[PDB]
């Protein structure tokens, strides 16, 4: 998880994208 070395903003989640990159969005 992006929880240890990222830390996204409250009430929001991160996903891999095809191109290796790690984004966070307050809406899943």
């Amino acid at each position: 998880h992006c929880d240890a070395a990222t830390i996204c903003p409250d009430g929001t989640t991160c996903s891999l994208s095809p191109y290796g990159v790690w984004y966070c969005s307050p809406f899943s």
